[PDB]
């Protein structure tokens, strides 16, 4: 049982890093893999830097390097779904791509070529991160992730992904280029994040702000769940 | 010298592919490699697929399992400087996203977190490519390429772009994403691509109708390109 974990940020791998008994590094392709135990569970703790394609190097290193049987893509996330706060857990149920387009080709907005519509996260793993949600008794929203190259802070960027992914719950850079690299090579994945802004309200600021508040539940999150798949 | 080669489509790489000699075929993450001679020079082709993950997922493969010590990215483009023709080639002196906005954290468009605005393709590569094209006397463009998740198809999407990036000289899918991380891998890198259609609101039919006659001419300047190099 290798569990790994993905994280686009300093700031968002730090606190599980910190936790590692045995840890080595690998610093390659200019990100970092960390690896040895998390409270007696074999990890490999990607920090991918940011984006898409930042996103799928550090996926595709992690998987080739470290061979591991699941992979969670931790961190920060915009929230749209109206319940949710700074601070409360979004779990995937679906990645999509909310600024790719071949419709010219008769795709779906959101799909490229080769590749489904959006990407089923798995459902062991979503069941196992809903028990750590009830355990620890988090506000916590399923659904729909959107990803793209963008921080989004209202105006029209925001509402070009209301009206393209209407049930949308929340935005994030990297959640479905991990997907797309995970799919290519049947790993299970799931996105366990948590709420650092609402994509909108000056989403700049709140970020600098409560980054950290968002960091350390997800971070709460990604351990109980670690524990609770070994 | 290994010489890497990257294409996304089927239709471009085909060409290519059936020159090489001693060939092995490596079929992995939804992508393939062919390995082998071209003409005497040791190569490796990718089929990436399409858009920026797509991209990055292969070339990340390439490197990693075929150590090639230059990347030549090849297919078809959109064209956007005036002096181009479809059937004309396009060169690669730098390439950017025009699709990444994290401008409220105060980086230009196009810039993602972490990186440089836009990525310099390697002088020696260049001119390599720009003496094959005197050779071969054809017509061709150098400068500025610009990718994106997107099938560019005049409307919002061209203008965007003429606004955002008034010199570049082409757009297409996946050549930034792949200078990204040869970035990462510090691997030479040069785009050598030809053009398909003008990315106006006929681009889907005129990239129908001239995807061969580019992937033919793209494939002759990447074939002497290949031996120039060797
Ligand atoms: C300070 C340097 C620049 C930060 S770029 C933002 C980080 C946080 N990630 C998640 C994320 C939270 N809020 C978001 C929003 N409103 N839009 C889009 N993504 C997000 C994506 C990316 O890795
Ligand atoms: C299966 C049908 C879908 C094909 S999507 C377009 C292909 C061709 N590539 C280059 C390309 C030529 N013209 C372009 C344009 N107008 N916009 C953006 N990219 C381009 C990018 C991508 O690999």
């Amino acid at each position: 049982m290798k569990i790994g974990i993905i994280g686009a940020m300093e700031e968002e791998v730090t606190l599980l890093r910190d936790k590692i008994d045995n840890r080595q590094t690998i610093t390659l392709g200019g990100c970092e893999i960390y690896t040895g135990q998390l409270n007696g569970t074999e990890v490999a703790l990607l920090k991918s830097g940011i984006g898409k394609v930042a996103a799928a190097l550090g996926a595709t290193l992690l998987l080739e390097h470290c061979k591991p049987d699941v992979i969670i893509n931790t961190g920060s996330a915009g929230g749209l779904a109206s319940t949710l706060k700074v601070g409360d857990i979004v779990v995937s149920d679906e990645t999509r791509y909310h600024d790719a387009d071949v419709t010219a080709f008769g795709y779906e907005y959101g799909q490229l070529p080769g590749c489904p519509a959006g990407f089923k996260a798995d459902d062991k793993l979503i069941a196992a991160a809903e028990s750590c949600i009830r355990e620890l008794n988090l506000n916590a929203v399923r659904g729909l992730i959107v990803s793209g190259d963008a921080f989004i802070n209202g105006s029209v960027g925001l509402a070009k992904i209301r009206h393209n992914f209407p049930d949308a719950v929340a935005v994030e850079m990297e959640a479905t280029a991990i997907a797309h690299v995970c799919h290519n090579f049947n790993v299970p994945f799931v996105v366990v994040r948590a709420i650092s802004d609402v994509a909108d309200q000056q989403s700049h600021l709140s970020f600098d702000e409560f980054l950290a508040v968002a960091a350390k539940q997800s971070t709460l999150m990604v351990e109980t769940l670690v524990q609770k798949l070994a």
